[PDB]
């Protein structure tokens, strides 16, 4: 079959960089792959139909004049009922397949989208931004590691309420390209909008598939038998049977099976994407306690305002998911015992400095 | 077959660390690709089929038209006895592999769930304790070995008596980070929760496959005639039988022998999570003897108090499975035996010392 | 099939450059397979046609005897109408999978053209134009550092506006041989005719697909029966059916789907190879705000007027796809904070020596 | 067929270590392979079977109504004699492949036992073990080569005979912790079960085989013809005969055949297993000769004592198949030529000191 | 079919070197592969023909009487005519896929002839000259640097005018060996003629073709009908037709289309190999005017004259193409601004000593 080639090709599992959130890799995977299990399930393996129709020709009919009868009613689905001549068409049967190939194809273009016209731009931004925020650890515990020590050798107000503001405001521990850099990706509305365009695209199909199920399908889907004309041409002029009644559809049960768990798939997927849109709606301040006081990571706490619809929200939410990598994978996931500003100035006065390498 | 492709893809067998008990593998091995085993045999290799239905019909009817028959009872199972007209449907036998696969596929869900929102906080507690207590070897044997070199030189109380707290209770014998680590990863409920969901997860399917094979199945199960009727629509009209008494079902065996199957294996399976479930409802104090010495083990024994339901009995679990990587596994397994605090004294009076890597 | 070889062997996806734009790999790609994915759907996999043609044969005939009627009509299509004796024929019938694998060898050319006449002379350029450009870091910060230092120790005209010309009009700063090579290049008219080749053979054969369409279906497109003879030749002296009326094309609705399909593909097609086309037709200028300060940038922009048709157009639109490999993946675009020469004079008081590796 | 798979994934032939003896590797292999390749040669390649029932209906019945009659008797195998209607069933027949596949199955659990409850305790103590007794080398030709060079200087008593204790019981020559882990191994009696278990479970098995062979087959054995019944149901009010009489099993010959070799194969193995249970009920001396000479290996021949079904015996069991892997690969193997203690004193005169590598 | 795995083994795509030039490989590639091409389209794949050959046996004769008689005249392809008894044969039909196969193993020979006639020689005299002319670029750069330095201390004649020739007719800016080389290979004719059998067999494999397409086919071309005769011999003493008329040749189409792809291909491919063939008439001295100022190279360019007909002609034409590979890939190319004596003289003054490596 060619489900299997196709899902060899398409949907198969910088150098280091996540450029993919889980859920939607699992969202692309059982929204990609699941026409084509379909496809494979209904026209192979368990259910060999042989031929989709079945017809009741008359004894006196030789073996051949048989197989033409039943192979000119295949491809000329029409039930000529009595009730003028309103001559239903049953084309979705023989259409099945190749609305399950287009389905497959159709949901593939919001991924061919994002890695053609957002992929390059976020690699360059979260490479730079990494680069930046790995030079943090050797700036507060190489550099703030004569705070302790001088503080023992005085008592308050000059020793650890008056230094913070010499040392935290010193040349050594600032960053002015990073904190341009993100004040000018705030502005910047380009790869929000390649988010949004992915996930309405998949909410677009689902709608149309939904539409295409409801339009075409649930008509002819209690159908299992109808009546054809063989004498509509150059054979009206023959002594057979002007209606061959009863061609019976073989492969029904494997029609409604389909139809039913294309309903239930993307009923189940809708609220996922939904959830992923809103993803962006808000600024993600779950550890910005923690990021407020190392001196890199401050700036991309201070700068949480206004509408939450920016580049910068990308940016963050692909960078949350790479700071677990395996050099920024240490002190900042192993700073969990620092989470429970008058408690908070003394709570540290072990942790940041017990969290040395050696 | 898809069961060949499908336990290819799915059920397949950082960096060294095992995320996995082998318990736990194996469950799944057994209730993965077990139907995947069971839909591979009764629709394959062994017993080819052919058709699953057998009609006879009578000696008039011409091949097509016996095909006809055949082909149009399959897709409408409705035994039309005689006792009103209750047509009774024999479904199960057409949707056999049908529920096989959805078995399969629903068993594998517990697996995703623990592989997408547990492994990666669980092994970065993992690497953090196991690189923290491998710093506990050179910190008894390079550290307390002017112990025995000075008992020689002395005899009983300051010597071996008053010289264990100026040297325990030393700064080179303290781990304060990795104590509050444990401390606060005590109080967390996180982690735990992922483990009992997975394993009631399987329970609940397991239940399902009892309830789903009592009530479809066990009705039509010594059942392997039927009688059909073909004059149920267009075909009402002609002259032929009203009840084409004697279609045979020819796979019954293989349902009864599937059915069986499938009842026996999960029987088999059930106490084997419920032990699994078990295994988090204590606190495992069988090495607890020989860890309370060493000085970084000694933390991970005396937090053993309360309700054991902690993110601690978790990676207390996954340690000891780790505990015997390539460095550990060592003098800390090479210490059995110092297994048989009076006694406890002076027992170690060699072992220790010995116990070195030259 | 031979498609699926075909798609393995042709249209298959130096060292590190890329000669090929995404648009013009998209373009082969769904230019060349698609009438192989056509191919092979239509004549494998979901419709297993058997016979094209069905014969209804008088009873009286044998089965070989239909055999014979069925098997001499296939390779003699011809419409015996009785309106003299106009014998139409419906060859494209049987011709249509030639007629695809014409179509997908004929689309491959241009590819061969551009792969065999243009690649080399476009990656000798490449490679000694970036060789060239990649000496331009170390030529404005290790060369031009020396322009804020003494900045502070001055003021105003004779240390930042009467030193811009005896550092930037100096031996070190200077690339003659890179502009010799630029200007020598403009002139050139070679490689910018491949391009505009490539692009116009795809262009005409797609006028070729739609005239074969046109002229050839569109005609045989809703007839599906026609009356043979076989009484034409040493047959004529035997008593059968002189009219072997109502020969059915079993296959009418794949070639309806194959044709309609062919024309939506190079139909949403067409315009992306007319803006390919026009690509060249215009100076892109817009990062030439930043070029036209560093030093061997400058000669970039600096030779940007007369007709836009030249080779440094191709050169240029095949070298800003390769400015982010790794080394130039850098401060260049990195300075996006320098877009927002008055101010110009000012802003860059910060970027470029901050922008430095270490 | 599934033989072929199931012969690939199971039963397919630290890091240097032998857990396995080559005896019950070879028992392993012909014990799980030989009914895989019954059911591979008996139900594909060279007897391709077809149908394995074959059925004399009246020559009035169809084509159809002689399938019917053929299907319907191979899934009811019931002999109806008329010897009160003992209707004999012969299900072996129909069951014999899924007995091949659960015998193939049944016979692979000791060693899912032995790899998983054994493998790493017998690892580790291996490991432990090899990495002591390496280090005896260099403690008799580098540490004892100072006994003939002192030997030639003197005469008698206080040369080669009161310098055999002062230098023998020194701390150098001494293995105190070796000497506590084998004194504590021996009495351990976990590991020694698994062995005893994983010999029981396949003469178990084998008495099982014994036992279904026995009761099932032996009895339709000779029997190739049975008289069934259709007119047992729906089909009882129809003018036929009430006794298809003479349907005859087709493959009577390779159920015969594979019945002998099935029987056959596993009594010509019985004897090797019961050999494997007796390895362990002696204590092997066969080298303790040379082994009380050197200094580690004393230790290994002085704990021969008491009953040997022991932790010691398994461990020295698997030692001596490791001693021989590249280092012990040596003088060790090489002293067989002191092989042949008055004499013993003095014939050692040459071996031990030539037997150096350089 | 046998023509997947001719093209597998044969016609499949020093350490270094290009022994083969562009055309040549695609000329190779579309004689040799086409026919089998068009054998595995012809009987294969698409056209599944059955059998090539339908008669209309009398409705008395029997299914095997039948097939004997269909059987018995592919093997005898004779037309009895009534026209004495000229009994024509058709055996090319049977003939064609042999011809095929015999055609593309007939196109491989002068492949093979090249291969092993021509190839080690040329190796070796392209090794040696590459392996001297790599050593001309110090000699220009590294030699005659000392000749602007010089320039600019002095003026006119005794500075560039009487010191190129002091300094040209130097032991150091001498190949005396390569030009002797040379001067031999030039009178030299063996591996040119190679090159002309190589060329001359394909012109005259395609004569044959054409004269087997005009002597066999064309005419058998419009004959789709023919009589057999049966009784002539052991049967001619029976009661049936002595002329089974109306034998039908079903593959005849597949004939035409073969024989005119046939013809049209190789009237394509004609031009080509004579192109091939002038390309060696003739002295190539497009870049001749920057080969004469180098000192390696003024020797490749003197050599040029009298008749062209040499080995020094082929040397040099499989020189330019290898001229590109990594090191010559350089300056040589890169010097095409220096196309454009007086002017010449001084053109020089920037584009020699600027295009250094660093």
């Amino acid at each position: 079959s060619l489900a299997h080639t196709a899902a060899e090709y398409m949907l198969s599992d910088l150098k280091g960089l996540r450029l993919e959130l889980p859920l939607d890799r699992i969202v692309k995977f059982v929204a990609v792959g699941s026409p084509l299990l379909l496809m494979s399930l209904a026209f192979a393996q368990e259910f060999s139909s042989g031929s989709p129709i079945s017809c009741f020709s008359p004894s006196n009919f030789s073996i051949r004049q048989a197989a033409y009868v039943d192979s000119s009613c295949w491809d000329s689905l029409l039930h000529h009922k009595q009730d003028q001549d309103k001559m239903k068409s049953l084309w979705p049967h023989k259409a099945l397949p190749y609305s399950l190939l287009a389905l497959a194809l159709l949901m593939y273009l919001p991924v061919l989208l994002w890695q053609y016209a957002a992929v390059p731009a976020l690699s360059s931004d979260l490479l730079f931004i990494i680069s930046e925020l790995d030079k943090s650890y050797n700036r507060s515990i190489r550099l703030v590691q004569h705070m302790l020590k001088i503080r023992q050798k005085s008592s308050d107000p000059y020793v650890f309420w008056n230094e913070l503001e010499k040392a935290r405001k010193e040349r050594y521990f600032e960053f002015p390209l990073l904190e341009r850099y993100l004040a000018c990706k705030q502005r910047s509305h380009s790869l929000v909008a390649t988010y949004l365009l992915r996930n309405s695209l998949l909410l677009i199909f689902t709608s149309a598939t939904y539409l295409y199920l409801g339009h075409f399908h649930l008509d002819v889907f209690f159908q299992e038998e109808f009546s054809c004309s063989i004498k509509t041409g150059l054979l009206s002029d023959e002594t057979h049977v002007p209606n061959l009644i009863t061609c019976r559809l073989t492969s029904l049960s494997i029609f409604q099976i389909v139809s039913l768990s294309s309903v239930a798939i993307y009923t189940i997927l809708v609220p996922v994407i939904i959830y992923n849109l809103t993803r962006l709606c808000r600024w993600d301040k779950r550890l910005l306690s923690v990021y407020e006081m190392l001196p890199a990571f401050d700036l991309l706490s201070r700068k949480m305002l206004g509408c939450p619809i920016n580049d910068l929200n990308v940016i963050l939410l692909f960078l949350r998911a790479n700071i677990s990598e395996l050099i920024s994978f240490s002190w900042l996931s192993v700073l969990c015992v620092l989470k429970d500003h008058n408690i908070d100035t003394v709570v540290d006065f072990m942790t940041l400095l017990a969290g040395l390498e050696p």
